């Protein structure tokens, strides 16, 4: 009689980066009243918080928050010890890494050039020719010259061939940056911890379920019961019908 529900938030339970729908909101404190609920994203804590609620609220209002894809996890509003990718890959392939990239983009000409091309985070490394540290202007530009000389897909594909084998993954989307991950660390990683928490079922509901799509391994994993949706309302009805029928 354990149950979780478990979201993937962008598309999921809320517009595109955008703040929830108020009306999906309040169904999922309904939703909470006959199981437990979650979020993962693959996004910092600070910007699913953004989207669920004002301030903290988002680790009150759901029992799992789990960011970077389950490397950073809130459990019942308790902040949990935090994974580190270095501890995971080691210092010696990190760096071959990180100096892989940071010798690759120093042969890059671009329109403009920032800061913050390789930003460290708890999930992965985030890596961007332009820099994140961009205006919105600047990113459209650098966009639209990455689509027309496929500068980070080249940049990709050069990665991947020198560490194969090697254990790392890259993400296929994004628009100023792609990001660098180790093999698991997709949505999946919060599965483990999850594992341990005497769960009957849990209940997997994703909008990228498709393979290529980063909900795609958290759906299939025999650990979820898996649900594709295609909107918020698209998540809100299928919780109707499978938990008030
Ligand atoms: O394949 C993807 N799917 C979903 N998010 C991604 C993907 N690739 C990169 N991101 C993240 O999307 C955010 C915004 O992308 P940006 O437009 O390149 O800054 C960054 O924080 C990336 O880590
Ligand atoms: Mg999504
Ligand atoms: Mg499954």
């Amino acid at each position: 009689e354990r149950v979780l529900c478990l979201f993937d938030v962008d598309g999921t339970l809320t517009p595109a980066r955008q703040k929830i729908d108020p009306e999906v909101a309040a169904f999922l404190q309904k939703l909470r009243s006959r199981v437990q609920i979650g979020v993962v994203g693959g996004s910092d804590y600070c910007k699913i918080a953004e989207q669920l609620g004002d301030g903290d609220e988002v680790i009150e209002k759901f029992d799992y928050v789990f960011a970077e894809n389950g490397t950073v996890q809130y459990k019942h509003g308790r902040l949990l010890s935090k994974q580190t990718i270095q501890n995971h890959l080691g210092e010696e392939l990190l760096q071959d890494l990180i100096n892989f990239c940071l010798s690759y983009m120093a042969l890059l000409r671009l329109p403009k050039k920032r800061g913050t091309f390789i930003e460290f985070r708890n999930g992965m490394l985030n890596i961007s020719p332009i820099g994140r540290s961009c205006t919105l202007e600047e990113r459209i530009e650098f966009s639209e010259l990455d689509k027309k000389e496929k500068i980070r897909e080249k940049f990709v594909e050069a990665l991947k061939t020198e560490f194969a084998g090697k254990g790392l993954r890259f993400s296929r989307g994004g628009m100023i940056s792609f990001d660098v991950f180790p093999e698991g660390w997709d949505k999946r990683y919060c599965l483990d911890s999850l594992d341990q928490d005497s769960f009957d079922t849990i209940h997997f509901f994703g909008n990228e379920t498709s393979p290529g799509g980063n909900d795609f391994e958290i759906f299939a994993d025999p650990r979820t019961v898996g649900h594709s949706v295609v909107s918020p309302q698209d998540t809100v009805q299928r919780c109707r019908e499978i938990f008030f029928p």
